[PDB]
């Protein structure tokens, strides 16, 4: 019997058995991906609360220099998708090889059982875990990080809800009484169609249906206790009295948008607010074209997807 529902994404029963939308099944890590040459391993970042990940290492054809790290958070409205899906595996294989970087695909906790800020906390745990490698305080070090990772080139990002998550990580890092082990800094933020919303319809957003929007339902499930509801700074970063976007804790920031994404105008407002917030870094915007959310993961062979991957490659640098 049904306790919660946010169709088409998720159904939760009295017993805590959950039906989720599943856009692709999980695939296994690979010693060497046939198409891209990227190696992957599944590792435990933390046992409790349980946080795992897949790490991606491109072909090591030269080893003069160490590689940028890209910590990636999948989308799925905080309640579906996976760090290990066919789509994410194949996508990060492409990115890792094209950009020549190490990728970390984070399997953070999801609704219904873990409301925000659980996912936020898991991302922070991930970053601490990475930074403890750099100052030699990691109890169970990943050799790939010790051997191939350039810790001065840490990038953090994702799609939609995952990009929202990265954004909140940036704010935490830019907070004064917050530090990573060894006071490690984040180089860059990559936010691809980030999930942001608000109580008032803006731009091309439908006016009357706004109260019934899927975003309202998703936010209520992810964080019902949130003060201000859909206007809480976690979901609406441009809301009055939110932390200033001048405190984003990186030095380069690329915001990615698309034509058919429901978050287009929110994303556009967000970038523009960062621009006039006083933030000091390299701020960039990329309009990926007439596409949906995350189109490049689904159709990586299109000219538009290839153009996006190329653009990202020149950013993750």
């Amino acid at each position: 019997e049904i306790v919660k529902e946010v169709l088409p994404l998720i159904r939760v029963y009295k017993d805590g058995t959950v039906e989720r939308l599943l856009s692709s099944p999980n695939v296994a890590a690979s010693p060497e991906d046939p198409e891209t040459g990227v190696s992957s391993k599944d590792i435990v970042i933390a046992h409790n609360p349980y946080v795992s990940a897949r790490i991606f290492l491109p072909n090591i054809n030269k080893s003069h220099n160490k590689l940028p790290i890209f910590v990636y958070f999948h989308g799925g409205a905080f309640c579906v998708e996976s760090a290990f899906s066919f789509f994410v595996h194949r996508y990060l294989n492409i990115l890792a090889s094209q950009a020549n970087i190490i990728a970390v695909s984070v399997d953070f906790r999801l609704l219904p059982h873990h409301p925000l800020p659980a996912a936020y906390e898991d991302g922070w745990t991930t970053l601490q875990w990475i930074a403890s490698h750099a100052n030699n305080t990691a109890t169970n070090p990943e050799p790939w990080l010790l051997n191939h990772a350039d810790f001065n080139k840490l990038y953090v990002g994702g799609e939609t809800s995952g990009a929202n998550l990265a954004h909140n990580l940036l704010l935490r890092a830019g907070n004064g009484n917050q530090s990573l082990p060894g006071d490690l800094k984040i180089l860059g933020g990559l936010l691809c169609c980030p999930f942001f919303w608000g109580s008032k319809p803006i731009g091309s957003e439908p006016v009357d249906e706004h109260e019934q929007s899927l975003a309202m339902k998703v936010w209520n499930l992810a964080c019902p206790d949130a003060p201000g509801g859909i206007d809480n700074p976690w979901i609406n970063p441009c809301v009055a009295g939110a932390p200033s976007l001048a405190t984003l804790g990186c030095s380069k920031l690329l915001v990615t948008i698309t034509g058919r994404d429901e978050f287009r105008d929110r994303d556009i407002l967000y970038h523009d607010t960062v621009k006039k917030s006083g933030w000091e870094g390299q701020l960039e915007l990329f309009d990926a074209g007439d596409e949906e959310h995350a189109f490049q993961l689904f159709k990586p062979e299109t000219d538009t997807a290839k153009a996006m991957i190329k653009r990202l490659a020149s950013f993750l640098v």
